[PDB]
């Protein structure tokens, strides 16, 4: 039996949020996760999206309608589906102090406008 991979999440500017998580072959990854709030089972968090096809070895949940703010923090919980074997990445967290550019690197340098 294999293991729910890991969600790596980013802060996009001016406002978006870019997830990826190591696919190997699933079906379905659903993404649960709340914005300032820890979580202890499955509730409804904020990003709430089911995935079914990856994107290159990997899926990507990106969302340029999340309106995060620097210093906050993230928890969620991923599930996955390898044709009837799922796997969550549960207890997950992410910081928001930080932002990638669009070009899928940190755009942070210590220069808060």
């Amino acid at each position: 039996q294999y293991v729910v991979p890991s969600a790596k999440l980013e802060a996009i500017y001016p406002r978006g949020l870019r997830v990826s998580i190591p696919d190997d072959g699933f079906s379905l990854f659903a993404f649960h996760g709340k914005l300032n709030e820890e979580m202890d089972g499955l509730e409804a968090g904020h990003w709430a999206r089911d995935i079914t096809k990856p994107k290159e070895g990997r899926w990507t949940f990106r969302d340029r309608n999340a309106k995060l703010k620097l210093g906050d923090k993230i928890y969620f919980w991923t599930y996955v589906i390898k044709d009837g074997l799922g796997y969550r990445q549960d207890n997950g967290e992410w910081t928001v102090t930080e932002f990638v550019n669009e070009d899928g690197t940190p755009a942070d340098t210590s220069l808060e406008p």
